């Protein structure tokens, strides 16, 4: 089922507990993490995930992550998963503040099966609803204490928002600020397609920076696509050629229905998935 | 630290309890409660198990088995009471369980009361107001944000406290973007206006304070009028006193707010006594 690789590089026995009852990841969600996709024998975009992991650790007053130590744990876990199966894997880096009163932070690497919801979201897409996030667009930089750009282990609200939309037949959520500007998804980055130009909310918004979105901008710009960071509104969502919820594991899930209103399908939608396919391998 | 799971086992300390895929650790996905052990028993057990039931309901968690929770609490309490007469910090950890699994994670943990608690009770704290990022109407207009649930996802709460620590402040008072007083990152805000006690209303995106409510009950019987009002920052500086009330710290008087020192009022002498009798009013 689940596989664990500590920073020393040894693979822990399945079915055995790793974390103590007083680890700050469990009692207070006090830590940062990253999620990587294993595809065709290798984890995708390792450096971009370790770069953001280094930034999330700085925003959380966590010890600076040892990148050579993290690269070995991911490489050991990667080769163990690829040897075990040819299916894609969900590789996650867990970096917590450690036990209460202790000094050493908790850090390990975990590979798990990719959920079945991913193959449906890639192939079929998702129905999404816009939901008030409660944050204004100024929240990321003007209010740094909210650390909205840090990918922390405190994801209880993100999961509850998804369950709220599930009870209403929605497969995902697009967060909208009190100002009326598009922010992000609870687990993905919002990218739209306008005439052909791809847009995404600007990074000074209280949102996470998408590793997949930036790599998508690199491959798309090198192929002739114009990309930019703009203040998107809900109206701009409905007039686009396509909306996608982009992330590291789900890759690209087009929003075919937004707030119950179906959105038309464009020829750019078949190339968009290929654009995200080349993005996660642009490191190779 | 001592751990007593709802299964009934007392774990040998220094041994791991949770697997690497527990949703408490990978997603902060769970609810918890913090209780104070004083004079041989945890304080306001029933009121904390009631809020645990409400936080679990907002989180689509299985309804907690209160008789099993009471056993883990009683077993963990007497193990601490047997070891020392000092106060203890008892916490109920209730998570969704392992990723992909079905059984939820549930255990009770007792630890020493931190040294910051003795100072906050005795001396008080210097606090700063900080924007919470939520509007005051956000609790009712956005129920999906489950701001009334006491979850294990306290990364923002702890980061906010560290930010104020770098500025010489001992705690924080959250203010909404609309400018209304909400709560602390780890406490409930109670102020003193003319002998009247006020606190922000619970339909705000805040937690309902078990200690604050038990305080309102004892205070009303002693002649004080208590009520829930929409407080602004001006009400903080014009008040007779500000306290950050909670289950473990009890009452932490704010002696300095945003750098401005606040005078001491005769109500400051009585307030600590009111919270002491509040947390044992169940007995
Ligand atoms: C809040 C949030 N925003 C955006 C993203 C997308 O980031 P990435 O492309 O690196 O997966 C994620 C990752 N699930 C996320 O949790
Ligand atoms: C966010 C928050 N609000 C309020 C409180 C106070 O609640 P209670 O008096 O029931 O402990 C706490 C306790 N730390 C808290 O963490
Ligand atoms: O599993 C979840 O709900 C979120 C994980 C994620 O980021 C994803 O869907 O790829
Ligand atoms: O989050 C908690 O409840 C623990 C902190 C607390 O209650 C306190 O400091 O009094």
């Amino acid at each position: 089922n689940a596989m664990v690789v500590t920073l020393d590089g040894e693979i822990l026995q399945p079915g055995m507990p790793l974390l103590h009852a007083d680890d700050l990841a469990a009692v207070r969600g006090d830590g940062v993490f990253e999620t990587l996709l294993v595809r065709d024998g290798r984890a995708c975009l390792v450096e971009a995930h370790l770069q953001r992991l280094t930034q999330s650790a700085r925003l959380m007053d966590l010890p600076e992550p040892d990148l050579p130590r993290w690269r070995r744990a991911v490489e050991v876990a990667t080769q163990r998963w690829v040897a075990s199966t040819a299916d894609e894997g969900a590789l996650r880096l867990i970096y917590s503040r450690g036990r209460e009163g202790g000094s050493a932070p908790t850090a390990y690497v975990m590979v798990s099966p990719v959920p079945a919801r991913v193959i449906g979201a890639r192939r079929d897409g998702v129905s999404a609803i816009t939901l008030d996030r409660g944050l204004p667009a100024d929240g990321g930089d003007a209010m740094p204490w909210l650390i909205a750009s840090a990918k922390t282990l405190s994801y209880a609200v993100n999961m509850a928002v998804l369950r709220h939309a599930a009870r209403q037949g929605a497969g995902d959520v697009i967060f909208v600020s009190t100002d009326g500007y598009v922010l992000e998804g609870p687990r993905s980055t919002v990218v739209i397609a306008t005439d052909p130009c791809l847009l995404t909310p600007p990074p000074w918004y209280p949102i996470l920076r998408g590793t997949t979105q930036q790599a998508l901008f690199e491959v798309a710009r090198a192929k002739g696509y114009d990309c930019d960071y703009r203040a998107l509104r809900v109206a701009d969502l409905f007039d686009s050629q396509g909306i996608w919820l982009v992330s590291s594991m789900t890759l690209a899930a087009r929003v075919h229905t937004l707030d119950g209103r179906r959105l038309p399908r464009t020829p750019i939608a078949e190339v968009f998935a290929e654009l995200v396919d080349a993005a996660i391998v642009s490191d190779r």
